[PDB]
C-alpha cells in the first residue's frame, strides 16, 4: 500500500538519528533528533505527514512511540499507529536492513562532513536517488498510480 | 518543470522561517530555522535534494543564499541556482493555528500540512501535494 510506514530509531556516534521508511518503495527519511524523546518524535512524525500521504506507522512498543504528543500527532494528522514491527520478524528484517545500509552509507560520507547531521541527509540522498528506478522514483510513482 | 523550485526566507514572532515553492505544483516546504546564515540555507536545500527531484533553484541576492557553503552545497548534489505571495498565504495559515500550536514550529509543519494536503479548492480538485506527484511522475 501507499500509505505504510516504519518509524524506528538507531544510534550512531552516541547519537539517535530518527528513521522512517515507505515500506513500498523503500524511500527512507532519515534525522540526527537531540534524544528519543516523544516531541521530537512527533515533530518528525507530523512533517513526514505534511510532506507525504502518511496513514499508517509501523512504530516498535517504545516510551517515545507511545508518548501523548505522538498520540495527538497521529490523531490530529489521521494517521494510524501499529505497534507491529515488535511482534512482526518479516517487518523486523525491513527495519534492520534499511537502518544497516544507510548505517553503511553514513559512514562512507562521514569523512565529507564535520557533523554528523550533514553526513546523514548525504547518505539519505544518495539512498534516495541511486538505484529498474531509484527509492524517490518508486515512492512517486506508487502515490501517482494510487491517485487514479 | 518537474524539478524547478525557489528558496527564500521570512520571519514571523521574530523568528526565521525557510520555504521552499515547488513552481508548477505550489507544493512548500518550511521549517523555522536557527538564523539566515546560508549554512543553513545549504543544510535545508540538501535533505531537500535528498527526497525531491531539484534540477534548479531560483534564489534571490541575499547573503545567504549566494554563500559558497550554498555552492558548494548545489555542486555536491547537482543544483542549478539561480514568492512572496505563498509566503503570505502561509502566514494566514499559520496565524489561524498559531493559537491552537504550542511552539511557532509545530505551527509551520502543521500550516504546511494543510496547504499541501487538506487545500483542494481549485482546478481540477488536486492538492499540491497531488500535483507534484502528478507533474514528477507523469515526466519519468
Ligand atoms: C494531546 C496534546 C494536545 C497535548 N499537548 C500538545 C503536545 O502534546 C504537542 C507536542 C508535539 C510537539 C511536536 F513538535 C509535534 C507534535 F506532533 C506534538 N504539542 C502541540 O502543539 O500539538 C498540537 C498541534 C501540533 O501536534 C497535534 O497534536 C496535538 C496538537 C495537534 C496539533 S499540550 O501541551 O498539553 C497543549 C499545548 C497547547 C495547547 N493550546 C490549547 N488551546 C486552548 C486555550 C486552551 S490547549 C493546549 C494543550
Amino acid at each position: 500500500s501507499p500509505g505504510i510506514w516504519q518509524l524506528d530509531c538507531t544510534h550512531l556516534e552516541g547519537k539517535v538519528i530518527i528513521v522512517a521508511v515507505h515500506v513500498a518503495s523503500g524511500y527512507i527519511e532519515a534525522e540526527v533528533i537531540p534524544a528519543e524523546t516523544g516531541q521530537e518524535t512527533a515533530y518528525f512524525l507530523l512533517k513526514l505527514a505534511g510532506r507525504w500521504p502518511v496513514k499508517t506507522v509501523h512504530t516498535d512498543n517504545g516510551s517515545n512511540v507511545t508518548s501523548t504528543a505522538v498520540k495527538a500527532a497521529c490523531w490530529w494528522a489521521g494517521i494510524k499507529q501499529e505497534f507491529s514491527i515488535p511482534y512482526n520478524p518479516q517487518s523486523r528484517g525491513v527495519v534492520e536492513s534499511m537502518n544497516k545500509e544507510l548505517k553503511k552509507i553514513i559512514g562512507q560520507v562521514r569523512d565529507q562532513a564535520e557533523h554528523l547531521k550533514t553526513a546523514v541527509q548525504m547518505a539519505v540522498f544518495i539512498h534516495n536517488h541511486k538505484r529498474g528506478y531509484s527509492a524517490g522514483e518508486r515512492i512517486v510513482d506508487i502515490i501517482a498510480t494510487d491517485l487514479q
